[PDB]
């Protein structure tokens, strides 16, 4: 579709069967979540945001889907405002910027 | 024009009569820039992301100059890590997200 940017761009994603949203961030390298449960292992990592650096758990080859569009990819679990897909994942849905 | 998402969405801006490189990000509401100087009056504010909140100065009516096109809006100076322009200049110029 085509998002306009007049409020924030918040869509429904479904992750491991339950519903959830999320803001698309252009300006972000990682996709990030709020503490939740996901199979398998996983590894440490430090990202830097505005306000300092936060410590997360991240996780490879989740499936999840957004706006209908399927995606398998790299997601990272931690202290967040809100949920964040980043370029990672919006490279997978082939979105671009226009104007 | 069309933006892909391969790499960062970095783009030249001009403000105060300086040459500045900053990011379009679809997730911050206001643009917030590296400390400088600007003239007027400001009121202090704070703006929380990933890590916490920044203590920032809030200057309204600027004028920016971006890849071409004029907008005129609020501009928020303080500590971040890197320039962003947010979607209070971004609808400005018609920018939208597709997909
Ligand atoms: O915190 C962040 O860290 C980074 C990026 C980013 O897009 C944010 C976001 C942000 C940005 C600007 C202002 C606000 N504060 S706000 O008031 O505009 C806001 C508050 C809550 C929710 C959304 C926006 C919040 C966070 C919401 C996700 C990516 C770009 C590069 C900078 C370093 C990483």
């Amino acid at each position: 579709p085509q998002i306009t940017l007049w409020q924030r761009p918040l869509v429904t994603i479904k992750i491991g069967g339950q519903l959830k949203e999320a803001l698309l961030d252009t300006g972000a390298d990682d996709t990030v979540l709020e503490e939740m449960s996901l199979p398998g292992r996983w590894k440490p990592k430090m990202i830097g945001g505005i306000g300092g650096f936060i410590k997360v758990r991240q996780y490879d080859q989740i499936l999840i889907e957004i706006c209908g569009h399927k995606a398998i990819g790299t997601v990272l679990v931690g202290p967040t405002p809100v949920n964040i897909i980043g370029r990672n994942l919006l490279t997978q849905i082939g979105c671009t910027l226009n104007f």
